């Protein structure tokens, strides 16, 4: 039993029902290795697929690729295949001045600036996370020592018009985008990213259980650059943090 | 100072920062009376103000009135007088067979099928309760002893073709409606209100927190009436709920 | 055959085809005292409801609440009741600088700002007041001695962002909202109100005749406060021209 | 001279006229012109002829506007430019309803904006209604005329064919949003379909200008009979007698 | 056998599959006299039709009027009667200041700024010409010895707001216009008419081919006032193109 | 020198080139890169995987997007913002048309917008088509390969399964916007579902950016027929055979 893009089959997975799903492709073997018995399952694309052990329980990590359309295909093949559980990690600009480099974001509902969620779900669908894994996402968060929000995030088919980036080839933004930083910004929304709005519109619509979690690379309010050591660290603990959210998860 | 439609005053208020806002002003005595030293401040419109005492705290309840205008109002002029947590409590039909009369939803999203949600953010945005109040609201639903579920709620302007009932005076359905209770079925939403989109909408973009808990009331899948014993529990047991929620918001 | 929250029977209106539906529950027995035999019937939650004789005929008076939700409800339980005609008399704003307070406004159409409107037709559909109903309401209001508006009325599902008003808890105005009370003024449209939208497209929509005649109590273009004594005469004059125009309806 | 893009005229050519009648054909226009007095051609360009005319001693335009919203959309603007200030539409019409016959005249109380231009002057949200006093004076002059006459609400559409459900057709295909829409319409208690009402209603109440549309009724697309010759005719004599009567109303 | 408005028969077109379809009524004798043995068929309304004959082939030349509604009429009457190719000649305001009186401008793709086009296709659809037609049209541009343009063409339902001009009697521009025309500019469209978003709809959407062509008559952007030799020379070189296109298209 | 932020690469490693080739498969970029001359590997990260090579003399770069448009759009305006200004799409795509076959060649003329990215720079109004000099060369360059080449309208979704029209999925469903789609586009003339050329279409015509589309059709949606393994890879050779020949169009 075979799926048209990830190159698995049920059997390879060992029966796991949960995935941790980050973008790249060149995270999956370090999330793996954070777990017991990593096995290289497939790579084809921006899938690349391994599987490995927690407390004695089989997991997936998949890559999905950035935004919506791809993260839709790997979320799709990997519940073909049984998965139930999808934790999401990644990175985020912070466009409040209160969130620091360095911080951890639990999505609590997303803002659909994106395609793929219309897909699942009408625009009045909320983009929301399943509880218990936010639950177990904000308790994995604070008990590394990590400052956590809990909050909304925007969700963007673009990396740069729809996150109202000005510093582009046209210089230009769309009207419908155009004062939106500001509009979100006075709205409390605390972040920016690409997939989110799409996994938890998909997932909450079709009875899976999903949730998002991400280290704060920038802050659009700050100009400075971060320091390199504290961008490592907010990788390196992104991370630790998904797979014990993952652990909490495990019945 | 004062506000156009409440008819109370910031020093009214004592210093309460969360206030309980059930729809049916006859509730707002009663939810009062369970906690300390409950005082009436005033009725005009849909609109009765009690404040009382919660753990040496002052507290408000006031009444919405049915629908997302009447609560936007309410809210605003509870804000500018000082509040900054929205607990609602309300009834609810279930629209899924898995939940029975007399348990208890707390709502982790909205499906916004009203009008005044879009006054404070666009569709995209998440019709989503504050994490804090919704955990608060769980732990206190389950202490209660009551079956507790957390999920989508549909959020509608309309009693009847929002809630697609035929058993009405023309017996008809506008096309955006019709098919839509199997449609937030199949897409696991768990029950119909009127006012929790706006509620949360409003509350999300404005810098106030807010969570709604509900008391299942009937069951739109189940023929039997349900009896009126189970009822008159289920009302006692819901504001017990809402009271010890707030007790956990305030701590 | 008791509806769900008005708290009457058929039996109760005493073949009454015709209601008087004022926002504010304690304005109906004042409406019904103006009529022959009054006779108080229930109260609950924002529907307190009254029956009264007008040159013989039985004549309903029913409160609706604040908004198009709990509107759409008294007019959708009134009719299952075999009330066909609906005179809705009530306040307004006008933002006109050559209306004065004290002005009777005519709604010849409504700009539907509303959620509950689409619950009964698409945003194509005119919210159209039956031309009976209108021409009515026009001639009672005229006969009167008041200055009288025949124009657009524009529908809000709240009475802040959605009048843009800035003088709020936030001070913001979603972006749909900016701007738009000099594009309703330029546009011609006489006054704000929260319930004709939703009133007028589901009656025009579902066989049901009706119209809405309000008193202006305040003008957005003029500085000056008005007295008490104006506005008092100006509540009276509303409740006796809808009286009239209820007496021109009859059969 | 003050002119205009389309329409021909100068301010001075319309001798003071404050009101215009604005049938769709260029045909009608001289038929409208010769009920009142002094009937004077002006110009023809395109689907816009124009004919000035005097009742009561006061100057009358009379202006088709062409088929559809787009095109009426210029002459009301031009006229408007012109010092024109009310707008009344005579026209023919489908009725949907049963009890309607083919014959009987509708006075519009509102239009379902099934069009495009409305939006170039107002968001969906705005209604499409009358001026109550041409409404009111339509009303009058109709029944005055000896017809049968119905207030109500019309769908108005920028096509003939899918906008109003017809399947006849090349394709035979209606897309999605107009599958099942003239029974919904039915069931909503909407009259008749036509193809202007919408912009010329929308357009003139968010402008500052007094407008109203009368219609005969020439098929009513539930009753398989064939209107007869005779009555067609009847019927549009009778629809520009009625909307005279009108002007004269509004302007007196 | 008859169509509803066109006013002529099948048999009347002499077995012609391909129409050119000005706007004016007054061109289609023009265009006709270009070709041999042109024959008067009928004259209603907006509509003139003529047939005549192109290198031994039968064409029909009928006129539209202006705007999608009348000639959405015109192009199912004609397909009624066995036409399957269109071919639209028009004149056009350009809004590029690298284009000039007297240029000509093929569309290949319209800005839906219409109604009518949504009575065949949802807005996601393209209003595109056929790619054989479009590639006709600017052969016989090119080969006419004119400066051609091949781009996006902005299709309004209005002449005055949609265009956004403001030299009229209201002198205001409805939000959703304002700043349009610059946002259009900088999106590099080449120029405004009003019937090519409806035609090209339409055929794309219903097995017919078409295109449009037309010559620059004014420039939004440029001061200079074209003379009337250029503007006649514009007239003249637009209907030989198209009928140059035709011939291209014949089979 | 300037790096941009997803890309890896500066202006001066792209030797001049002002035209890229964009497959979504970043294991395709060496196998399009080695048809020309001199291919040179510049970076890797994520979906994008960056080659330069030599046309007739001129640089030329070979980038993958990734599946979808966002990550399509990082890659076009990354290249844009490095001198790019020409980007040719080459991929694979599945036939809703009875009359086109596994292995046929089709050129987009347009696309239905079932994206979301393309919102992010045109209204939904603007209409995704492609420049027209590059469907000219790239309709020029697949006949000359010997392929059956169609021109026409291209459904582009954000998803694969339920905008695509696909019930063989985990729950099964497709939400109501969806549901009888794939019938309405093929009644409509519409060739073919693929993912990008919506969002890439849109972006570049609204952008001072030239683009077209080319896909080799590797499955017919209304066919039973299993393609074979010898087809499917006669199809992939000559799609970027084709994509290359009219970039060589192109810069002629
Ligand atoms: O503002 C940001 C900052 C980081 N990300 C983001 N937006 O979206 C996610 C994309 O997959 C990718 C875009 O670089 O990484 C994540
Ligand atoms: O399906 C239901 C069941 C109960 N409620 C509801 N919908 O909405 C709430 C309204 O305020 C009011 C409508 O009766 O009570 C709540
Ligand atoms: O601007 C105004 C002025 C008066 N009203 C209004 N808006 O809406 C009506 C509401 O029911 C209620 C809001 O106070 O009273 C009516
Ligand atoms: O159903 C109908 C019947 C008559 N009309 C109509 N729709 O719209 C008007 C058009 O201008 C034109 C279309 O034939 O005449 C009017
Ligand atoms: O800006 C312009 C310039 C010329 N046209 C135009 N818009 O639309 C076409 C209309 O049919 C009519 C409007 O005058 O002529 C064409
Ligand atoms: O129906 C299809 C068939 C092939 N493609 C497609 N849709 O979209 C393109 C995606 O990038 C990816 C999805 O497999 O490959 C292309
Ligand atoms: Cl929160
Ligand atoms: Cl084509
Ligand atoms: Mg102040
Ligand atoms: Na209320
Ligand atoms: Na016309
Ligand atoms: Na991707």
């Amino acid at each position: 039993k075979t799926v048209f893009h990830l190159g698995v089959t049920e059997a390879d997975l060992n029966g796991a029902t949960l995935a941790i799903i980050p973008g790249d492709p060149a995270r999956v073997q370090k999330i793996a290795e954070l777990m017991d018995n990593p096995v290289f399952l497939a790579s084809h694309r921006e899938y690349t697929v391994y599987r490995a052990e927690l407390d004695g329980q089989s997991v997936v990590v998949c890559s999905t690729g950035i935004g919506g359309p791809s993260t839709s295909i790997a979320v799709e093949e990997l519940a073909q295949l049984g998965v139930r559980t999808f934790l999401r990690v990644g990175t985020t600009g912070a466009i409040q001045p209160h969130v620091n480099v360095g911080d951890m974001i639990v999505t609590t509902g997303s803002v659909r600036l994106d395609g793929a969620s219309l897909h699942f779900a009408p625009m009045e669908f909320p983009a929301v996370p399943d509880f218990d894994v936010a639950t177990a996402m904000k308790a994995a968060a604070q008990e590394s020592g990590a400052t956590v929000h809990m909050g909304v995030t925007a969700s963007s088919d673009t990396f740069y018009p729809g996150q109202e980036r000005y510093d582009t080839f046209t210089g230009r933004v769309v009207r419908r985008f155009q004062g939106s930083m500001k509009e979100w910004q006075d709205m409390g929304v605390l972040n920016f990213e690409m997939e989110s709005a799409t996994l938890l519109t998909m997932c909450a619509s079709s009875g899976l259980k999903a949730g998002c979690v991400a280290g704060v690379i920038i802050n659009r309010t700050q100009k400075e650059i971060p320091d390199h050591a504290t961008l490592k660290e907010t990788e390196a603990r992104s991370i630790k943090v998904v797979v014990e959210a993952a652990r909490k998860m495990l019945k």
